[PDB]
């Protein structure tokens, strides 16, 4: 159990010329995704790429990307996949923490800026050079690094091809597999989410639908044109779908909700309308979503993260000791998706781990029923007179008064802390009161409110 | 390294899903682990403890579910006994394994087995009190977790990690939806059946368990529960076909076991809107490793079709991969292959070559990939050499009365014969050189007084070797 074919070698072998990739006007079958795949390999081989290095990537949702990301494993190269919305200056500390030797970007980046730290390579100039036939890396080492992703100073998460594996078949098991499922990536390739989209496809020989950027009516034509059956989303994206349509496409049986817990107005929408809303928690350092909550209890598991794939576990621990139900504690998760460790960050990796399970640095607590509640940042943590109050809950709950547009709270000092909040349309210190008072715990409620311009 | 003990995370995660029906009594995955729990308890306060070995002999019940579940979760191996061995094959296999406790019901003589192990009645046992214990809430991957003899019959080391990764590729092959629903009416002894308890547990899904195959009892339950899956033989295949005109439609894959089927079986089964897969696989592979769709069956004639994912297969002759259509020796390798045989490392040594398990077919691949199995003796070579061909021409000799060959290192071949009267091997070996390629002439020539034989009267090849005397020189 060391080392398994090539995901994507295999694929190709088992069944050439079902549809891995549907971009655009394009439509790629697995034969053509390995071929292209390769063929990039060994350009990239001519650039004097090797076994063992290093490679970042920076480009928009495009084929390209996927045949980049699938050239680096079948040359034995680890990939670093690069945010495009951060600045050239945390781009440029990531390729030099990353030890990158190489940058596969495109001519819409300024390749210009990266030239003087590795060598910067444009993947539709690279394609259209001749090379040389080269031997592909046949096997995937399960424990070796595959892809390098960089948490927001960053560490680099290093995620095996074991993890990736693990959580497309965990994830398999949770949402059930058929042969008719397609499923849509319209948010970045870069991101847990969507990279590991790109794994599932080739493990289960299912296609990827893949947008630039979410457009809500390029979606929906999408999903009909193309038989999409799954979805992931962020709660903008979800809100933007229910407002454009009478009833949820027929043909989507899951919609994978990230960015933590949907407010209940929304799910009582998601109810009317049909829309199979599974919601989850999760990160870059369990490889996507390690728990996740069904439809079905959606109502009356509000707030609720759900219970943990198969093969992973989660528990809650307070200074060393596990929590009882309900109470609250630091949520930890163990299971073969998990990162190892961080990338040449030995006192993180020392503090994060123990006896084989990762502190998230989430605070929480589980229901009777093994339920996870997700309640904020351990770090964000407010003491007020030995009670705890957690900053997230309390904004959480002024944004959803109708005018707050945008909530931040902080501890103030006081004689130890209490929490002040800075802020639609103009609402009284007495009317958010009452109704915080309705909502939280008295210690909880803000001592003061600003009202700011952002 | 580790994960949770399946059947208690499928409890935690989906416990109100009916993992068993049985005798249509239902029981929900929280139930099974309850009865699981509760047996273990009930079998460490008979002093069975972690890293012991237990036999389990029973037909198809909801017991010998629990039993299986009972043992994993106290970390005992499990020994799975064919219920249909002899008194004395069954006491080779308890010998052998290693086994020091036989869990049983009163439809067997488990008297005469106490001798060799403590025997355990498991109708007895479950209306006993017992103090509770804590569960092996891990099941370790590369640990053994259950010990299946092959048809002297070898254990097959069956590890947590191989059922695991034979029951994720099956899913990756066939599909996997909560509407799924398995039958299974052949043995829980058999590698098809116990397979299906682990895709239960680790699917969360429902087995529908048949004590035995009848087959007006399976279609009646086919139609009740709506089944979508069902594990069969061919004699179980051509039964179903009898009894209808078309299959039950809630039926969505017949996972046939034993390798390539035969044609008429084939053709009536698409005819009435069978859905066959074929398979092939073993002990050693913990079920299938191959698997062929429905749409195949007629044209590809043979095959048992494609590896599951992870897994892989190559034909092989003398350590030459083969051309398609070549011949060759079937050798597989993957996550679902056995750690080794118990306590035979001879046959470990003979079985896998560099990380690859020979499976002791010949066979080969077509062009686009597909496994054939042929239906021997042969030896290589590193050309052929059918020993029957060559014991034909020195049977052919007016002083040869019989004549046996088999291979021998020096790969050649050496013959056992049988004499009416003296002949050199100066004279054989000329006889045969006039009418056999090269390669196919003995290089040794023994002279026995009689050959090994079976009740069918065919020659047992494996057997000359240790015979061997009168060498001609
Ligand atoms: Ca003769």
């Amino acid at each position: 159990l060391t080392e398994q074919p090539n995901w994507l070698m295999q694929r190709a072998q088992l069944t050439p010329e079902r549809i891995a990739l549907i971009y655009e006007d394009q439509t790629v079958t697995f034969a053509e995704l390995f071929a292209a795949s390769k063929r990039m390999a060994e350009q990239l081989a001519a650039h004097s790429v090797r076994k063992g290095d290093t490679a970042a990537i920076l480009l928009q949702n495009r084929a390209e990307m996927v045949y980049a990301v699938h050239a680096c494993f079948l040359l034995g190269v680890k990939a670093v996949l690069l945010n495009t919305k951060l600045s050239t200056h945390e781009r440029l500390f990531q390729l030099e923490d990353s030890g990158s030797g190489f940058l596969l970007t495109d001519s819409s980046f300024e390749k210009k800026e990266y030239e003087h730290i590795v060598q910067t390579i444009d993947v539709d100039e690279l394609m259209k050079e001749a090379a040389e036939e080269i031997e592909i890396e046949a096997y995937m080492q399960m424990d070796a690094t595959a892809t390098l992703m960089y948490t927001s100073k960053p560490k680099g998460v290093q995620q095996t091809f074991g993890n990736h594996y693990f959580s497309a078949v965990s994830s398999a098991l949770n949402l059930g597999i058929t042969e008719q499922d397609r499923w849509l990536i319209a948010l970045p390739l870069f991101h847990i989410s969507g990279l590991s989209a790109l794994f599932k496809s080739v493990i289960y020989g299912m296609t990827v639908v893949l947008h630039q950027r979410f457009s809500v009516s390029d979606v929906l034509h999408s999903i009909n044109r193309h038989e999409v059956t799954m979805i992931s989303a962020v709660q903008t994206m979800l809100a933007s779908l229910l407002e454009e349509t009478n009833r949820c496409p027929e043909s989507i049986r899951c919609i994978l909700l990230g960015g933590g817990p949907a407010p209940l107005p929304l799910l009582e929408e998601c109810r009317e309308k049909g829309f199979p809303v599974f919601q989850s928690y999760g990160m870059t350092e369990t490889c996507s979503q390690i728990v996740t909550l069904s439809p079905e209890f959606s109502m009356e598991k509000l707030g609720s993260a759900g219970k943990p794939l198969f093969s992973c576990e989660i528990k809650i621990e307070r200074d060393g000791q596990v929590c009882e139900p309900y109470e609250h504690g630091e949520i930890m998760v163990k299971g073969p998706n998990v990162m190892k460790s961080y990338f040449n960050r030995e006192s993180a990796n020392e503090a994060s781990f123990q006896n084989g399970w990762l502190k998230t640095g989430d605070l929480g607590y589980l229901d009777n029923e093994g339920f996870l509640y997700v309640l904020d940042r351990r770090s964000d943590l407010i003491i007020s007179g030995g009670e705890n109050i957690y900053p997230a809950e309390v904004e959480s709950v002024l944004l959803s008064h109708p005018a707050a547009e945008a909530g931040v709270s902080g501890a103030e000092d006081k004689k130890g802390k209490v929490p002040h909040a800075y802020l639609h349309k103009p609402v009284s210190a007495g009317e958010l009161t009452d109704y915080c008072k309705e909502r939280l715990a008295k210690y909880k409620i803000p001592a003061k409110f600003f009202v700011l311009d952002r």
